[PDB]
């Protein structure tokens, strides 16, 4: 009941910084971007999956890209190495059929 | 079964809380609520003693998350059945 | 054109305090919880129906439960003894088929 | 028919306003708007003299509600028909 | 690829001031109200179309009506004389079938 | 193709930005995002040199709009294809 793949989630204020973060993340490690969350208050979170070491290196790049985007604000981030299956069942952080082609 | 509900500012800390809760007691995460203003609540069910231990872990995980903040939480030991008929805190699919 | 049953509505900041309020309300009087409103800004309202004397005693318990929830904030409440039918027609405060079994 | 629209912060005060309005004049409540930021607007229609009396009662009910606040209101006597084609202030189902 | 008709868009805080603006606009010039946008934070925008000279006179009336509504706030407005077709394709500012009868 | 994204407070300034961008370079406006808190983002695609010229025009149009404010913007020259599989920045219908 715990997934093999880590989750990393990063949240910005602003849509352009989340795109910056997402692109930097997938260019920095063997990770898949699985989903995004429109959180309200102009905040957005991006969710990535991969082995924890790869998610950590991806997260470092996403953090920098968010902060370096003009007018962007990094709000919060987390890495969970081996998330319980019930988390994946309830939250939109699983692998959907549109990202299979990239994994 | 008891209900525990915990609410954070930010999506990453609600994930952290949820994962910590289900790894700390015999509970089921049944739903989450997008509250607006970048707040999210996670709802768990279990025997009250298990919900309590889970809640303690979830509070700590939310506060320990980079940039995460804990807003509010509750434990209701034996909720009236009318509550889960109206609020999305039941077990069913 | 005025209902036999009062409406009570109570609004909190935070989802956990609204659950606290709702549970305290239905445990304190002969009332039915009919609906909730996601108001934005992390505010939620719960709507109950019953005879006005029962809604008043329920409301007192809901107010206390909201205020006593960790991090919860009570925002606003009302009791309308005999609401006009047009209010029930437009606002989601009627009795739905999922709560018949509890009334 | 005239349109009256009244907006509160909070859901309980919009209920109070709506009920007071329909009990104060020959008007029909046609819709409500969830505006965001916990604001709600109620929309009524009737002859303008009736909408005026109703509006006065609704303003007082909103302000009199525990924790309720009145944000903004308007009365438009004879709205152009293009307005109700776009905004949800018409009578129809 | 640029429309013959200008767009004017006006945004208020509050729903009653947007109704005031919309009504004043269509009473002040040969314009069609095409749509409204629920922007969040209790802000609303109304979108009108017409020849630019007509949209300008309509906009002046909408600005005044918004400001003069009890508790209303004017937030922002624009007039674009000859919008590119790609703007109409992506943003909800075109003529829909419900407003044909008024144009 | 590159992605440019520009976000304003207010709906009128996003229209201004979008129109200025497509009139300043060989770009396609592919989508907009209602972000909440009355913020909106417009997303454009094109060769990066064209997206840059378009972005400059969009920044100026947003700031020049009465009451409009520019919040944030970005240009990504060569986005990874996983980004447009998840975010609504692709070309398709």
């Amino acid at each position: 009941p715990m997934s093999q793949q880590a989750i990393g989630s990063l949240e910005t204020k602003g849509f352009p910084p989340i795109l910056a973060a997402a692109d930097a993340m997938v260019k920095a490690g063997r990770i898949t971007i699985v989903s995004y969350m429109r959180a309200g208050s102009a905040r957005f979170a991006v969710n990535i999956r991969g082995d924890v070491s790869e998610v950590k290196t991806a997260m470092d790049a996403g953090i920098e890209a968010a902060k370096n985007t003009p007018g962007g604000t990094l709000e919060t981030w987390v890495i969970i190495p081996r998330p319980h299956e019930n988390v994946e069942a309830v939250f939109p952080i699983g692998f959907g059929p549109e990202v299979e082609q990239y994994r």
